[PDB]
């Protein structure tokens, strides 16, 4: 509260830690289907259907650009993926499959690197 402060938390690396996990999901093999945008005008549904659409190039440009404020905004984006991902795809299909997988390594390596 007013005055009251907890210990200060150093976040002064997150920035490049943040771009160092990115890079690790960006050359994972499964990454395919994560690296741009989905195209709206060739994905029957998705517009409709995904109200945030959100995948790794945006994410990128969004760190690049200071339009995360901090890490957990981050997160949210990162995990907004593989949420759409199982919203718009069968667990037992290829893609499916490269959401789960995504997700659990990403959320590995966010344990290790901050908690």
């Amino acid at each position: 509260s007013m005055s009251v402060k907890k210990p200060k938390r150093d976040d002064s690396k997150d920035l490049a830690l943040c771009s160092m996990i990115l890079t690790e999901m960006e050359t994972h093999e499964d990454a395919w289907p994560f690296l741009l945008p989905v195209n709206l005008k060739l994905v029957p549904g998705y517009k409709k259907v995904i109200k945030k659409p959100m995948d790794f190039s945006t994410i990128r440009e969004k760190l690049s650009s200071g339009q995360y404020p901090n890490l957990e905004t981050f997160a949210l984006d990162v995990r907004l993926v593989f949420d759409n991902c199982e919203t718009f795809n069968e667990d037992d299909s290829d893609i499916g499959r490269a959401g789960h997988n995504m997700r659990k390594y990403f959320e590995k390596k966010w344990t290790d690197t901050f908690k």
